[PDB]
Order: structure tokens, then sequence, then C-alpha cells
């Protein structure tokens, strides 16, 4: 329902400081929105940088820091590097669903694995079960989220599953379309999509998380094409 707005693009130079912001259409961003910041490199390489406003994901360089500034959330890069040229997304929580910002292309002048099939091709009307095989961590200690991205459109949160208890939570838009399950013996999360139409053509990502700590590691996505 809400709309999350980021700068279209920004340009910085190595060694400089750059600030990206994340705005909520409903009012000020508070810590109750649990903003996460995720970085997209080419070849569908998403990595989480900050979770829950200000916590840095372990292993992320110290030059990344998250905070609140005025009514907005902010990602500050102090001493930017050429490798920081990428697209930066923020996510906000609204009581029961995540909403993605539109992303900021940052131009710079000058172990845990989530394995997804690269693509799928099915005729309309079919059902499919996408997979996400994990390694490098103990599977049932983390939730698994699913996110999709339609061509020319933004990231949209589908839902999550907790492998231990089994509990799921879905975005209203996807309740009739998607069902999340796990197979713990093989460290695999599944998402079943039913009665596919051409509007279901998109890249579908699995992304790791746990309570208060979401979107740190990502699969590379399954590009699903529905066509007759």
């Amino acid at each position: 329902q809400a709309v999350v707005t980021q700068e279209s693009a920004l340009t910085t130079s190595p060694g400089e400081t750059v600030t990206l912001t994340c705005r909520s259409s409903t009012g000020a961003v508070t810590t109750s929105n649990y903003v996460n910041w995720v970085q997209e490199k080419p070849d569908h390489l998403f990595t989480g940088l900050v979770y829950s406003t200000n916590s840095r994901v372990p292993g992320v360089p110290a030059r990344f820091s998250g905070s609140l500034i005025g009514d907005k959330a902010a990602l500050t890069i102090t001493g930017a590097q050429a490798e920081d040229e990428a697209i930066y997304f923020c996510t906000l929580w609204y009581s029961n669903h995540w909403v993605f910002g539109g992303g900021t292309k940052l131009t710079v002048l000058g172990q845990v694995q989530l394995q997804q099939p690269g693509a799928e091709l099915v005729k309309p009307g079919a059902s499919v079960k996408l997979s996400c095989k994990t390694s490098g961590y103990t599977f049932p200690y983390y939730w698994m989220h699913w996110v999709n991205q339609r061509p020319g459109r933004g990231l949209e949160w589908i839902g999550r599953i907790d492998p231990n208890g089994g509990g799921t939570r879905y975005s209203e838009k996807f309740k009739s379309k998607a069902t999340l399950t796990v197979d713990k013996p093989s460290n695999t999360a599944y998402m079943q999509l039913s009665s596919l139409t051409s509007e279901d053509s998109a890249v579908y990502y699995c992304a790791r998380g746990k309570l208060g700590q979401h979107f740190d590691y990502w699969g590379q996505g399954t590009a699903l094409t529905v066509s007759s």
C-alpha cells in the first residue's frame, strides 16, 4: 500500500562520502519500519548491508552505516570505493508486509550460498515449484523470504517461511498465487506458483533472514518465463 522513495541516482568519487535516503509515503520512517539496505551488483548479485535501521551485516565493510535522518532512513558510505558502484535498495516494514524502495544507482567516478535454478520456461496455466538450496549455515535457524521482480518494475515481497516451526506469512497480493514450504533434510526452501499467467513472468529470489535481521544473503534468482 505504502510507497517507498529513493533518489533515482547519485554520483560520487573514491574516498568521498555519499548519503542515500529512503522515504515513506505514510509519514516518518521510524525504527518500527526496520529498514534494511540491500546492494545489487550485476548478474543478480544482491547482498544485504544494513538491517534494522543501523545494524551492519557481519562482514560488510565498516564504511557502510545506516541511520535515521529527519523523516527518512539513510545509508552513508564514508570513503567510497570504485567497487561501491551499484544499485541500492531499502525495504520498510508496514505491520505485516515489506515494501521495497525504487532503488538508487550509485555511480563512482574513475561461505553462505543460496542456489537457485537460473531460469524456467513453462506454458501458461501450469504450476511450478521453484527451489533454493542453501549451504554454509544451519538451515532451520533462519527464515527464508521470497521476492520477485517483474521486467521494468520494482522488487515486491512475496512472503517468508520459518523452517523450524513451519509458520508462513504472505503478502496479500500473493496469497492465492504462492505457497512456501521447506525440506530440512536437504536444506532447501521451495515456492510453488499455481495457475501461471504471463503476468507471473519475473525473476524470483529467495533471501535469508531471521527476526529483526532480514535480507542479508540472496540467491541469484530464477528467471521465470510464462509463454505459449
